[PDB]
């Protein structure tokens, strides 16, 4: 399986580099093709490019490459596993159960869409304390992700001023940061680097631990208040599940793997849906017109008077354009998260040995040049058709695709399109450094994309 020769110690670093590491790949498939190996250090990669190559292995091969694989980085810094990271049985009999419970009515009386709901107006609320003046919509934005897991693993949303709150949430964005530095991807290539500075890894262990125990003070509330025949949310359903297995006694579910289960899911569920919204906003500040034609449409379906629900996206197809535009533009996680195959397999003709770590390349899917004519500029046009109905792409897959696709895809869509049209239906967002200058070109390092800083008022319509 071809790619570039590899220096004696640094790996394929010098090819690759420690920058846009994305566009190092696509360059790199200009040359090797669409199935190329790599090495991190003395670590072989194999990197999948174009579409075609993506979907023949993550959805006709979808099993061959179910497997995660695992960087050196996060191998330190993950004392135990419950999805994100989990392979085997460990990780198909989890990730089923979630999104059993992460279904709209998949948990008691409560469906996930009323939590979403509930989130947007307090979203509003808060945005509206903000009075018209200039501001950083980074916290306010990565608080109602992180609030609407918090009412589903505990039933019950925190106020924002909630203390409890406010350290899993200056939890979440440490780790944000201390993963979002540079020379991160230097670890990956030198793994011995991890021991000479453990700072990071330290950091993220600790964070960790302190969630867990958090989390572990949850469930014991819940122990003791649980009504079996009622469950009312993740917690109550996995304490019950466990209850179900407590005879065959191997089992998979345990109070370690809930608190494992619950800190991916925190996390997988905070830091990517909070960018997208701020980088949302950012590029309905840039773009005022799609903002106006948004706005058409919300005082058209919904009034001034009630609240969004889902039932609004089917007949506002050109706010369902301009959400899926900002994923695919942005492309947040251009390499998603690092595959692992199964076992030895041939590809396109290459023999793919069992626990070969694999990336794909969403950005070369949703950057497609012939899908998407104009892929590095944002134009909800790609998802509408001359009339102004939605078009669908399979080119869309910000979410991933096949047997690991992101299990809150669903959750996602309700809380961008919900804090979305909420947001627009009860404000103006106006820019202060005038939309023509302000540049929305992703800030990118390693396998992270994220906006540039900026600050918006919300005027109240
Ligand atoms: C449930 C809360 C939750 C929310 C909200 C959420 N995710 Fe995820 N996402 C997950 C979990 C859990 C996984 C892990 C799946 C697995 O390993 O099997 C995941 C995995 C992924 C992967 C894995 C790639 C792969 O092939 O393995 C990508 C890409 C991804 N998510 C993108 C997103 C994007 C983009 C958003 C929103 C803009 C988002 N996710 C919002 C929970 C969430």
């Amino acid at each position: 399986p071809p790619g570039p020769t590899p220096l004696p110690v640094i790996g394929n670093i010098l090819q690759i580099g420690i920058k846009d590491i994305s566009k190092s790949l696509t360059n790199l498939s200009k040359v090797y093709g669409p199935v190329f190996t790599l090495y991190f250090g003395l670590k072989p990669i194999v990197v999948l490019h174009g579409y075609e190559a993506v979907k023949e292995a993550l959805i006709d091969l979808g099993e061959e490459f179910s497997g995660r694989g695992i960087f050196p980085l996060a191998e330190r810094a993950n004392r135990g596993f419950g999805i994100v990271f989990s392979n085997g049985k460990k990780w198909k009999e989890i990730r089923r159960f979630s999104l059993m419970t992460l279904r709209n009515f998949g948990m008691g009386k409560r469906s996930i869409e009323d939590r979403v709901q509930e989130e947007a107006r307090c979203l509003v609320e808060e945005l509206r304390k903000t009075k018209a003046s200039p501001c950083d919509p980074t916290f306010i934005l990565g608080c109602a992700p992180c609030n609407v897991i918090c009412s589903i693993i505990f039933h019950k949303r925190f106020d924002y001023k909630d203390q409890q709150f406010l350290n899993l949430m200056e939890k979440l964005n440490e780790n944000i940061e201390i993963l979002s530095s540079p020379w991160i991807q230097v670890y990956n290539n030198f793994p011995a680097l991890l021991d000479y500075f453990p700072g990071t890894h330290n950091k993220l262990l600790k964070n960790v631990a302190f969630m867990k125990s958090y989390i572990l003070e949850k469930v014991k509330e819940h122990q003791e208040s649980m009504d079996m025949n009622n469950p009312q949310d993740f917690i109550d359903c996995f304490l019950m599940k466990m209850e179900k297995e407590k005879h065959n006694q191997p089992s998979e579910f345990t109070i370690e793997s809930l608190e494992n289960t619950a800190v991916d899911l925190f996390g997988a569920g905070t830091e990517t849906t909070s960018t997208t919204l701020r980088y949302a906003l950012l590029l309905l500040l840039k773009h005022p017109e799609v903002t106006a034609k948004v706005q058409e449409e919300i005082e058209r379906v919904i009034g001034r008077n009630r609240s969004p629900c889902m039932q609004d996206r089917s007949h506002m197809p050109y706010t369902d354009a301009v959400v899926h535009e900002v994923q695919r533009y942005i492309d947040l996680l251009p390499t998603s998260l690092p595959h692992a195959v199964t076992c030895d397999i041939k590809f396109r003709n290459y023999l793919i040995p069992k626990g070969t770590t694999i990336l794909i390349s969403l950005t070369s899917v949703l950057h497609d040049n012939k899908e998407f004519p104009n892929p590095e500029m944002f134009d909800p046009h790609h998802f509408l058709d001359e009339g102004g109905n939605f078009k669908k792409s399979k080119y869309f897959m910000p979410f991933s695709a096949g047997k690991r696709i992101c299990v809150g895809e669903a959750l996602a869509g309700m809380e961008l399109f919900l804090f979305l049209t909420s947001i627009l239906q009860n404000f103006n967002l106006k820019s202060l450094v005038d939309p023509k200058n302000l540049d929305t070109t992703p800030v990118v390092n390693g396998f992270a994309s994220v906006p540039p800083f900026y600050q918006l008022c919300f005027i109240p319509v």
